[PDB]
RNA sequence: UAAAUAUUGGCGAGAGACCGAUAGCGAACAAGUACAGUGAUGGAAAGAUGAAAAGAACUUUGAAAAGAGAGUGAAAAAGUACGUGAAAUUGUUGAAAGGGAAGGGCAUUUGAUCAGACAUGGGCCAGCAUCAGUUUUA
RNA sequence: GGGUGAAGCCAGAGGAAACUCUGGUGGAGGCUCGUAGCGGUUCUGACGUGCAAAUCGAUCGUCGAAUUUGGGUAUAGGGGCGAAAGACUAAUCGAACCAUCUAGUAGCUGGUUCCUGCCGAAGUUUCCCUCAGGAUAGCAGAAGCUCGUAUCAGUUUUAUG
RNA sequence: GAACCGAACGUGGAGUUAAGGUGCCGGAAUACACGCUCAUCAGACACCACAAAAGGUGUUAGUUCAUCUAGACAGCCGGACGGUGGCCAUGGAAGUCGGAAUCCGCUAAGGAGUGUGUAACAACUCACCGGCCGAAUGAACUAGCCCUGAAAAUGGAUGGCGCUCAAGCGUGUUACCUAUACUCCACCGUCAGGGUUAAUAUGAUGCCCUGACGAGUAGGCAGGCGUGGAGGUCAGUGACGAAGCCUAGGCUGUAAAGCUGGGUAGAACGGCCUCUAGUGCAGAUCUUGGUGGUAGUAGCAAAUAUUCAAAUGAGAACUUUGAAGACUGAAGUGGGGAAAGGUUCCACGUCAACAGCAGUUGGACGUGGGUUAGUCGAUCCUAAGAGAUGGGGAAGCUCC
RNA sequence: GGACAAGGGGAAUCUGACUGUCUAAUUAAAACAUAGCAUUGCGAUGGUCAGAAAGUGAUGUUGACGCAAUGUGAUUUCUGCCCAGUGCUCUGAAUGUCAAAGUGAAGAAAUUCAACCAAGCGCGGGUAAACGGCGGGAGUAACUAUGACUCUCUUAAGGUAGCCAAAUGCCUCGUCAUCUAAUUAGUGACGCGCAUGAAUGGAUUAACGAGAUUCCCACUGUCCCUAUCUACUAUCUAGCGAAACCACAGCCAAGGGAACGGGCUUGGCAGAAUCAGCGGGGAAAGAAGACCCUGUUGAGCUUGACUCUAGUUUGACAUU
RNA sequence: UGUCAGGUGGGGAGUUUGGCUGGGGCGGCACAUCUGUUAAACGAUAACGCAGAUGUCCUAAGGGGGACUCAUGGAGAACAGAAAUCUCCAGUAGAACAAAAGGGUAAAAGUCCCCUUGAUUUUGAUUUUCAGUGUGAAUACAAACCAUGAAAGUGUGGCC
RNA sequence: AAGCGUUCAUAGCGACAUUGCUUUUUGAUUCUUCGAUGUCGGCUCUUCCUAUCAUACCGAAGCAGAAUUCGGUAAGCGUUGGAUUGUUCACCCACUAAUAGGGAACGUGAGCUGGGUUUAGACCGUCGUGAGACAGGUUAGUUUUACCCUACUGAUGAAUGUUAUCGCAAUAGUAAUUGAACUUAGUACGAGAGGAACAGUUCAUUCGGAUAAUUGGUUUUUGCGGCUGUCUGAUCAGGCAUUGCCGCGAAGCUACCAUCCGCUGGAUUAUGGCUGAACGCCUCUAAGUCAGAAUCCAUGCUAGAACGCGAUGAUUUCUUUGCCUUGCACAAUAUAGAAGGAUAAGAAUAAGGCGUCUUUUUGGCGUCGCUGAACCAUAGCAGGCUGGCAACGGUGCUCUUAGCGGAAAGGCUUUGGGUGCUUGCCGGCGAAUUGCAAUGUCAUUUUGCGCAAGGAUAAAUCAUUUGUAUACGACUUAAA
């Protein structure tokens, strides 16, 4: 027989599998679509989710009912350490898909990178690019060659690059290895750019810009196994049930005798990869500057970082990245920020953002005071 | 009122084309016993070391049980968990195969293993030629 | 351990009288709220190869009498007992249990132990408190006896119904 | 695929066909010859797993009738009146609301008129005939293959892949594949018809010759294999090793089975002629006894609670002593009895089993010790009841 | 009442008055009991009841304000009509019927055919707080329903007071009114009511109910819509260590087939060993279907089924 | 009190409470028989197939012999009429024969008139259903004894 | 297709006849199951069908516009909240874009519920003399077991030299959904009444994936503070009341009860068109071709074949006893199957190749194909041992100079040197006996054995630790 109230179906199925994924980093499945008329750039970046904020704007919306006033937003702040290139990689076009062809590398590896390759780094002898660091001995013999290889074959060509996690304040030590592909024009100048940019640091700045929107890759909050009713979000059944009532209650119906793979079970839940889209960037600030959030209408100088600090992280000494809304991810977690596949005209991206006020109160709590300067105005000065 | 006639009980003697310890009486053994039921009643399992206990003195490892040696005897592959010691079922070693079961029948190949008249003085496996019987193809 | 406060007594107020009101005292009832005690409503909760062949929890009914219970004594199977449900009568009840007659009877179910060789069926006719069964003929095997090309044939032809 | 088509079967060898097939899976012509079909849902082989009425200028063949030396159809222009508004009908009907007449002229041809249109005319348009052009066209029907008609539930089935002058549909002509069928030979058994000890060794039940046949449940008869005992007989076999048991050793028989090498073991047991029976097992929710997978899994969670050192001991989460925390809270986890059990009480020794973990502890196991009454109970009296005697029943056990 | 302890309340309808009692382990009720009411039998040589029998018993250490046998079920209020049928009962009239023993006649006797005849049945009377029935079936008409006369069918009588789509109404979710935005429900009226109705008790009703049913107030995770916390499991380890079940085993689609394959046929395909979960399959386990039919198989209960019987009652003979 | 006889006696005892059947039960009879058909041109042949019958009636409606023609139509005769009785012509059965249906029959097997008891006795053989048993019915003789007719004959119940 | 529809058979309808399809109604039948397949509905959850109620894009009208009616390709996407009834069905009150119909053992009971039917208790009516009956009404009545195999949802993992980083993408899955307002405009259209649409702005509905700055919830933070009863002689400071109770309450977890985010290209269907035969015209079609829808396919997102691949990093002692690269012999082990040679134009097929001239091009003039029965290699003991004649070529083995080849390049030409053989043409010695045939053994893989040259001199697990993770593994970190 038919159902009788027939209802949309619980979860999405195009998600499927669920599982734990390998990898902690973001990994970009995909970059966008390259032109040989424009010039050289990254495509992509590498940061840490410190954690969140309020924030106070104008509006420029001719039509709705909240034109030029005041709205407070949701905000997440992005640490940013300069990025360090070591590395090019040439991907030929073949039947088959993308091949690779030979990387190369630098000269002088830090212990930053070097930790990556050992499981064991205070037993071991430390032996990693050491005969690899001799063919340098040559001016530039197996160099060149294998440079001037990737100048005549390959239609694309990646960098390896890695962050800087002393400057964080996390207790990590080891580096994060990632490619990203450079969209600009030619195969020649991509590599003279690769090998003038050995050693040689990127900021922030040079990427993005103000008032831009960027696709998000990061994996998700952690949980573990979970049940049916908030894995799914099916409904519960009554109260007056024997033997649970905290399941579907029929999983399908013989002839097809066999469960089907549509049917909502149980198992695991959360960190899982998911790569969000659209999000509008607000400030791009810098670590070598007290009074990051002194905005024109504000001007108090006072550092991004509230009281006590961000809970479990701790503070920002370095380049951030302010981002709308909310971010796939935990605190101390990697994220990889890509720039948008697609041009958009649709008026949210595309209006331009002043920001009046930027709260640092602190969150491990509830916070009244923003800094120490307006807490003893208030009261004082017993008795300490 | 004896005799010729009866007799799955009792006391005493003979036999068998009868059974051979899941048989034969319920009972070959401390069996109407152990045990169950308020009670009338119900009611099992359990035979075999060796000719002779000569039933393993003495050393050494272990807290001890036992173990390794030694010793008894025709034999301990007879050690009182005892003549012989099958199958289900298990451990070790050796040989072989294994992409949603294995296990069979016909025919080969390879690997293993095994019967069968060349011994006297010092049979098995094929090839060609001319014929017979049955066929096929120019 | 509380609540309610019936008869019976004592004192006052009103009234011309007949009598009528108010205050104490007293402690009635198959009354009432509730502990131990005795029961077993609902959760159709727990457990459901259990702690348990009927228990566990919370919620509930009744709680000074048609009450609850020990020891002794009476009633025994077509009998006993029953404020009556065919209830209870030693985990056994629309007729208990123990032995014997008893290896009760069954047109009904299930099983029925070694090889090759030769022949090879039937489910149809008549009768039956016959229709899941028997008798009777038909079909089958075995043993053969009297004879040795016979007066035969699931067939044809000529003549004729 | 129980039943359809072809064929009925002892064991093997060689040839040849039946029904059905020959792109590949699959052994065998990607043979030969003449047509038809192209499907945005093609079709594909009896019983058999479906399709109809009704339709198509999709294409192929055919039947009956017509016009043709300008076809005539085209297909673009020219005409479409004169008598005439014909009689009638009635507001008005003039070819065109209708009821019947249906005739002439000029004629190349023009109906007393095919419709449009108007109150009725007017105006347009056909029927019929020319003008341009130069060889086949027009109507009505019949059946072939294709298409529309043709909508069901998990993903799907000419057997599948795939096939388009086919590897499809209809028809013809040859080769080739192949059944336990047919022909011929070898061997087995059964049945029939003969011939022969006329001394002439060994079974007259013998020893030969010739011919046909062979499927089979229920059922019947025949000839053999094995098990336990009884009578006879091989002056059978055996402590120099009988019976039993084990064996990817061997030999015989179609088979039931039998004989024999190697190992193990330690007292009896075989063949041939006959007698006799508690005489052969895979099944019975069979009977008794033993052992598996499941599985080192289910589980050992209710009565709030344990901790630190010291001692004994081979060994201590669990025994004994200390210290600290706790609970029952006097309708009690306190102190005594009744029924019921019967040494469980108590000491010394001591852990193979039992105390669903452990164990030096124990209501366990081994060996002993322990209950003292004139007054506390029983004994004595009677209760609801039970029950002899004298008597009377009943064949009587016994009943009142 | 700072912990602990401790009633939710209101307006109705059906039903039994109340306290009480039962299906031990699925039914606690509207069932049973009850006070009250009524009926029947009995004066001891008696009623009811036991026993195989007795010089034997229970009621009864009794005597009608008692013992025995039934119905109804407190109070208020009423209990209408019908003795044809079926029971029960009688100082009813008899001779319609009617046993053995005895009496008579016939016969050689066995026998035979006659009258005579006890209770009990038939015939007559009584009885419904005995079992039961109290229906309708036809018609006549005043006026446009009129409820006064006739008969008579199943026998005798034809539903009186009352109450209702009621736990009793098939047609139905009746029609009208009310409660709601909306009501197959609830309550109030209507009644030719398939098939209501008077101690087989009718109508009403204060208190009481772990009884059934509808609505309103307060209250809330029942619900919109789920979220979080705590202990004890599960989970992992040390030790100890089972049962159910089991032909053989365990990947799908279609086909045909005992008409719904895990094994046959044609395709899809296919990679050691394993751990948490889970309830789609294994037509998953539980029990020789209890429903249904068959058997010439049974048992429990009932009765003008067939054949008997203890007890009791009438008559004859003996005791005499 | 004892023995025998008559009534009462579900208080108690024992036993039965058909079959077929598009499940059973309620209906119906297909359960002993008969006619036509289904039934496929010898016989045989099914269903709760189709249309219908029987559990009797008859001393004459049995048996024999002799007379004579019926249905219906047409033409004529007072009351008399579509229909009473009377007469002639045509008349192969279109009538009648105890009942269901089919077959059979014309100087008759129909209708009327004369005489009677073959609807009698003793026993076997034989067709049909069929086991080639019984039951029922039916057919053909032998030995008798009668009826009827001038006789030949016919008759052992109802034309089959 | 007789009539209806003012006129007019077919806009929409359609009598009298007649062919079908379907198994969501109910009968007919009794093949499967009676040593049991748990029988009514509701709750919960998945997927399939189209005979389409809505939404996308079109055709027809008795379509002026608005509304509605009939049909086409379409199952992509959605289809509700309540009163009464045990109900399936039914009937109402609203909302809505719309409140279409069905299947899956009449889906779904080791998933729940037990109101219904369906046992025993009991009551009422009709029927029966009576026990009892009633497809009449009424009330109370027991819902057992997964620890096994497959299936699904997650999680480890032996083995391809060992170990570690960074990637490609075969295949499988896939998602967005519908409305309202402002403007267009009170404009088109219409006598009026009424009353559109495309583009352009802002917001909502249902659904999905993350997230915790704020608001709300949770409180064993037993963090602070308050209050009862009792116990420690009093005060201070605490125990117990199975978390004693009460108020506020960080961290974490979480809510359309809180905030953010949810893409743009190509090829088609219906349908409407261009050029244009068949059929001298006409025609959207026969050949060819332009636009086109919630359809399909990519882009993008999810997993990553544990028997699909690639690139890069480091590769173990001196007890010697072992590692890698290249040549010796020795030795086992096998080979879906060597036995002269896998011998390189491209495009057309109602057309091409090769050679040679020239208004260098779709150009002239000749010639070949009709099968590879070809073309290159080919005579010597499985190919011996030595001579000359004639060329100055052909080849094998080594070594070097150059370059080309990334799709899986692991191979192709190429300068030169050195060193053999040479059947281009003549000479001189040798072979028997394997006894008249018996594949008569002449390949090519792996492999670890000892030699003797050249070369280099490590990691991962366990234990410990951490929380961005966590049933247990695993994952993420740290540590001379």
């Amino acid at each position: 027989s038919h159902r009788k109230y027939e209802a949309p179906r619980h979860g999405h199925l195009g998600f499927l599998p669920r599982k734990r994924a390998a990898s902690v980093r973001g990994r970009v499945k995909s970059f966008p679509k390259d032109d040989q008329t424009k010039p050289v750039a990254l495509t992509s970046f590498l940061g840490y989710k410190a954690g969140m904020s309020t924030i106070v704007r104008d509006l420029d919306r001719p039509g709705s009912k909240f034109h030029k006033r005041e709205v407070v937003e949701a905000v997440t702040v992005v640490d940013t350490p300069p990025i360090v290139v070591v590395g090019v990689v040439g991907y030929v076009e073949t039947p088959r898909g993308l091949r690779s062809l030979t990387t190369v590398w630098a000269e002088h590896l830090s212990d930053e990178v070097k930790r990556r390759f050992y499981k064991n780094w205070y037993k071991s002898k430390k032996k990693a690019f050491t005969k690899y660091s001799a063919k340098y001995a040559e001016n530039g013999a197996q160099v060149d060659r294998e440079l001037a290889r990737i100048k005549k074959y390959a239609s694309v060509v990646r960098v390896l690059v890695h962050t800087q996690v002393r400057k964080t304040p996390l207790s990590q030590k080891k580096a994060h290895l990632a490619e990203i592909q450079l969209n600009g024009g030619s195969v020649s100048d991509k590599v003279d750019w690769a090998k003038e940019h050995f050693e040689k640091t990127v900021a922030v700045d040079s990427v993005f810009e103000q008032n831009e929107m960027i696709d998000v890759v990061a994996v998700t909050k952690g949980h573990g196994f979970e049940g049916v009713t908030h894995r799914w979000g099916t409904k519960k059944l009554p109260r007056k049930t024997h033997r649970g009532l905290r399941k579907v209650a029929c999983i399908g119906a013989w002839h097809p005798a066999h469960v089907m793979w549509s049917v909502a079970r149980a198992g695991q839940r959360g960190y899982h990869h998911r790569t969000s889209i659209n999000h509008k960037v607000y400030r791009v600030g810098k670590g070598d500057d007290e009074a990051n959030a002194a905005t024109e209408f504000d001007r108090t100088k006072k550092t991004i970082t509230p009281m006590g600090g961000f809970v479990h992280y701790g503070a920002i000494n370095n380049d951030f990245v302010i981002l709308k809304g909310s971010i796939p991810g935990t605190r101390k977690r990697v994220v990889t920020l890509r720039k948008s596949l697609y041009t958009n005209t649709s008026r949210k991206a595309l209006e331009e953002v002043t920001l009046k006020w930027i709260d640092t109160a602190s969150k491990f709590g509830k916070g009244r005071f923003q800094t120490p300067a307006e807490k003893h105005a208030f009261l004082g000065t017993l008795k300490k």
